[PDB]
């Protein structure tokens, strides 16, 4: 259908067990390159790219239904009804990781648990909260964006991947970046560091393993902290001694074990 063709649908595999994978911010469902070989032998994979991403249509980029992360629950719950999936295990890289949080406040009979890598409900400081950014950062990074997008992904995809600038993750990431519509990437930019996840933090029931890299240039550690302690769910930390924000992707070796044993065990 139209929705799941708009959003680079995949499904591997079959049977009931099921995964579900989503993306964050730049990148697209390449970013679990290193992830899908070792879940398909035992689940039915999903994947999927946000709307919005270089790869989608930029038609269909309402600014509208993308102004706040709601949008993207809808369309996650969408492929999911239209997939037929009663229940899945759901995978949520940066924004995914709340996207996926709020459909499971809409829709928690529809995760079994949340995976959340590189999350974060909020990244701006306040006088009692460590989210990693000063407003006055966000914009310079805005304005950044506005001024020359070329420049914009080519000096930020370093920072974002970490690791050796010019690694195969980090000329990747750059090309995922650049492959964004500027207009589309400026209002998701400002969609998503201006969001604030906190609030509802408590009101979330389904299960969340809480993945991060001991260094990430969006997320300090203390926001697993904050999550562990304000979701309402069981959940679960393991800061990853690996460096970056996309770190299934740029340190696979030491991530991906990490990712699985989360997948494959409960709390």
């Amino acid at each position: 259908g139209v929705v799941e063709e708009a959003h680079n649908v995949k499904v591997i595999g079959s049977g009931e067990a099921t995964i579900v994978l989503g993306h964050g911010f730049g990148t697209d469902q390449s970013v679990w390159k290193h992830l899908v070989p070792h879940l398909v032998d035992d689940y039915r994979v999903v994947i999927y790219d946000n709307m919005g991403a270089g790869t989608t249509n930029p038609d269909y980029f309402d600014f509208d239904r993308y102004s706040n992360l709601e949008g993207y629950s809808f369309d996650l719950i969408a492929i999911l009804e239209d997939l037929k999936i009663e229940s899945c295990i759901f995978v949520g890289h940066c924004v995914s990781a709340m996207i996926g949080v709020l459909a499971s406040l809409n829709r928690p009979d529809l995760f079994s648990k949340i995976v959340m890598i590189s999350a974060s409900p909020r990244y701006v400081n306040d006088v009692d909260y460590q989210g990693g950014f000063e407003q006055e950062d966000l914009n310079q990074l805005f304005e950044a964006i506005r001024s020359n997008y070329k420049a914009w992904c080519l000096g930020f995809a370093p920072l974002a991947v970490g690791g050796d600038m010019d690694s195969i993750a980090v000329q990747e990431f750059s090309r995922t970046l650049f492959n964004m519509r500027p207009d589309i990437a400026l209002s998701v930019g400002q969609t998503i560091f201006q969001s604030d996840m906190r609030q509802i933090l408590p009101f979330v029931t389904v299960p969340c393993h809480i993945l991060q890299s001991v260094k990430d240039l969006a997320v300090p550690v203390v926001v697993s902290e904050y999550l562990h302690a304000n979701l309402g769910c069981e959940s679960v930390v393991e800061v990853i001694p690996s460096d970056g924000h996309l770190p299934q992707l740029s340190s696979p070796d030491s991530v991906i074990p990490v990712i699985l044993r989360h997948i494959r065990n409960d709390i």
